[PDB]
């Protein structure tokens, strides 16, 4: 059967304060959090699967000026449709070229699917790593 990362879901958690050069972290240990005022925009909300969430992080994140401040014109029209944004080429790895969401807590280990506080936002060499080549 599927993951149950594609089932119906609510949105909870806090995130955490974060500077004008979040995504700069995301290629750092475990990754960039969900910024506090995404939550604050998403919490309660309910979702269809968890890729319908990922879209709404990223139309929060071109609202948002702070967050989407040093995205250049062509990844702000990405993040505008919920598409996500490419990272930088030597953070890419074949054909996974943009962030990705990674859950802290694995889903197989209990982890929630739509908790803010156990998603962080990663690039495809750092979570490839995280999962030792997946
Ligand atoms: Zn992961």
């Amino acid at each position: 059967m599927e993951s149950k990362r594609n089932k119906p879901g609510k949105a909870t958690g806090k995130g955490k304060p974060v500077g004008d050069k979040w995504l700069d972290d995301a290629g750092k240990d475990s990754g960039a959090p969900i910024p506090d005022r995404i939550a604050d925009k998403l919490r309660d909300k309910e979702f269809k699967s968890f890729d319908d969430f990922r879209k709404a992080v990223w139309e929060e994140v071109s609202k948002d000026p702070e967050l989407s401040k040093n995205l250049n014109p062509s990844n702000k029209s990405s993040v505008s449709k919920g598409y996500s944004p490419f990272t930088p080429k030597n953070q890419q790895v074949g054909g996974r070229k943009v962030y990705e969401l990674h859950h802290d807590k694995p889903i197989s280990q209990g982890g929630e699917v739509y908790d803010m506080d156990n998603i962080r936002v990663t690039t495809p060499k750092r979570h490839i790593d995280i999962h030792r080549g997946k």
